[PDB]
RNA sequence: GGUCACGCACAGAGCAAACCAUUCGAAAGAGUGGGACGCAAAGCCUCCGGCCUAAACCAUUGCACUCCGGUAGGUAGCGGGGUUAUCGAUGG
């Protein structure tokens, strides 16, 4: 079941698109290299970002550490991606 | 000469993009002053599509890498259409 990628979701929906990203850059990039955190606020995407590492050890890392916490007034939920990026699936 | 189309001109006259100053706005943007990229309606109207915005209100717990909720504002200089209008090539 393990990814790249790991999958939060259940955050809020107020935080700008721009802000959200550069959150979890610094808040992520304590366990990896992040190749690079795709968010948006779109209907099906909102509420949610993707965090894709160079390192499925770091995902893995990442993973098992933060699952309920609290973050911007929300719980995070961690859980991994089952497909991959574009930039990874090749 | 009207009416409706057309734009290779004359001739007069009209707006004014980017930028900057300033105010309203969360923002997109708009207003005015300066400025002139262009414009045959770059006069005006969000009715049809598109794009830009997302502060609040309701909507949603959603696995993406075409994008994509409502609602609301915006854009007429994004097209579409409605309406008003100037010149008049021995002009069609
Ligand atoms: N009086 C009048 N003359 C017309 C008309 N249509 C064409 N012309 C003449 O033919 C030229 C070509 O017009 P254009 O290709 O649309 O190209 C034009 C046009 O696109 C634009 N322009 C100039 N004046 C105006 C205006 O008052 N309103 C608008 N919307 N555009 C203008 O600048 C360009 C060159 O300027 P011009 O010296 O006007 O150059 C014009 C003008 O001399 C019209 O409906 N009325
Ligand atoms: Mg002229
Ligand atoms: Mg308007």
């Amino acid at each position: 079941r393990p990814n790249h990628t790991i999958y939060i979701n259940n955050l809020n929906e107020k935080i700008k698109k721009d802000e959200l990203k550069k959150s979890l850059h610094a808040i992520f990039s304590r366990f990896g290299q992040i190749l690079d955190i795709l968010v948006s606020r779109s209907l099906k995407m909102r509420g949610q970002a993707f965090v894709i590492f160079k390192e499925v050890s770091s995902a893995t890392n990442a993973l098992r550490s933060m699952q309920g916490f609290p973050f911007y007034d929300k719980p995070m939920r961690i859980q991994y991606a089952k497909t991959d990026s574009d930039i990874i699936a090749k």
